[PDB]
DNA sequence: GTCGG
DNA sequence: GCTGATGCGC
DNA sequence: CCGACGGCGCATCAGC
């Protein structure tokens, strides 16, 4: 990439802020840096140059200067040294490990995978899964493995009730080469903003992902949200696919298309989009756009487009949501 | 950390 | 048990 | 200066 070493940089720094010091505005302040130097179609020469791109300010353009100038950054060069931020920054990357359980975690000297793994007894469940899988979710998924995951999900929701629809959405209907994970849109007819007529709608396709060896583990399952892992059937004498993370949305069926949006992302888009949307008068959820008067009646929103076209945006294909 | 009013 | 906060994640 | 920063589901806990 262009400027990939100023990214990954601002990158760190994000990862520091949100893990170590806990600022969490800071966080979206360096990501949204790195993204909009991400799609910056030149190879930045200055601090000065990337000041002029919004969310890039005067102490982002120093660091700028300081990693043109070097190659490096002072400030995370100590910051690797540092034994406890290395520390609370290694245990963050365990699913259901953030900021907080990880400072404890080393308050009370658990600060290494060898560590986790001799004190399950102090993880809960979610906890517990992500160090089961540890090495499998750093992972990526090649697309070709995607559009195999996509296929079972599909046939199997259709083995439930022909009348689901199952989207596969996040990275994956942005069109990528390789996907974190696995993101599924689901809506069934019974279930819509007006009423629920029928009950378990999830649970019943997750039952049956469970059934065929798909879905391996739960990290949290409510009535619309499934948090979990799945995996790739192997053929014989073939090596096993690695555990992969899937998340499903049941979505309200007539609210299919701010749903999708929502999905589809990416999370800085989303984050793009609905700061807009307030400027422009309007707040937008996964269910609903609606004007701000306090939030008004919901809009009628029949395409992906529609949501554009109320906060005087022109249309961008999934392909070009990828901040 | 950055931005807009 | 319920409700509201908080952590963690999408 | 300085308030605002997207919006919400599930798990867990504290207080009643
Ligand atoms: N903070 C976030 C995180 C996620 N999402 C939405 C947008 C994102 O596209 C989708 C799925 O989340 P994800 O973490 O799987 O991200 P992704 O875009 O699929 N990328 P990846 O899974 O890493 O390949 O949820 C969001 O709105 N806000
Ligand atoms: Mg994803
Ligand atoms: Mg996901």
């Amino acid at each position: 990439t262009l400027n990939g070493g100023i990214t990954d940089m601002l990158t760190e720094l994000a990862n520091f802020e949100k893990n170590v010091s806990q600022a969490i505005h800071k966080y979206n302040a360096y990501r949204k840096a790195a993204s909009v130097i991400a799609k910056y179609p030149h190879k930045i020469k200055s601090g000065a140059e990337a000041k002029k791109l919004p969310g890039v300010g005067t102490k982002i353009a120093e660091k700028i200067d300081e990693f043109l100038a070097t190659g490096k950054l002072r400030k995370l060069e100590k910051i690797r040294q540092d034994d406890t931020s290395s520390s609370i920054n290694f245990l963050t990357r365990v699913s259901g490990i953030g900021p907080s359980a990880a400072r404890k975690f080393v308050d009370e000297g658990i600060k290494t995978l060898e560590d986790l793994r001799k004190n399950e007894d102090k993880l809960n469940h979610h906890q517990r899964i992500g160090l089961k899988y540890f090495g499998d979710f750093e992972k990526r998924i090649p697309r070709e493995e995607m559009l195999q995951m996509q296929d079972i999900v599909l046939n199997e929701v259709k083995k439930v009730d022909s009348e689901y629809i199952a989207t596969v959405c996040g990275s994956f209907r942005r069109g990528a080469e390789s996907s974190g994970d696995m993101d599924v849109l689901l809506t069934h007819p019974s279930f819509t903003s007006e009423s629920t007529k029928q009950p378990k709608l999830l649970h019943q396709v997750v039952e049956q992902l469970q059934k065929v060896h798909f879905i391996t583990d739960t990290l949290s399952k409510g009535e619309t949200k499934f948090m979990g892992v799945c995996q790739l059937p192997s053929k014989n004498d073939e090596k096993e696919y690695p555990h992969r993370r899937i998340d499903i949305r049941l979505i309200p069926k007539d609210q299919y298309y701010c749903g999708v949006l929502y999905f589809t992302g990416s999370d800085i888009f989303n984050k793009n989009m609905r700061a807009h949307a307030l400027e422009k008068g309007f707040t937008i959820n996964e269910y609903t756009i609606r004007p701000l008067g306090v939030a008004g009646e919901p809009l009628p929103v029949d395409s992906e487009k529609d949501i554009f076209d109320y906060i005087q945006w022109k249309y961008r294909e999934p392909k070009d949501r990828s901040e």
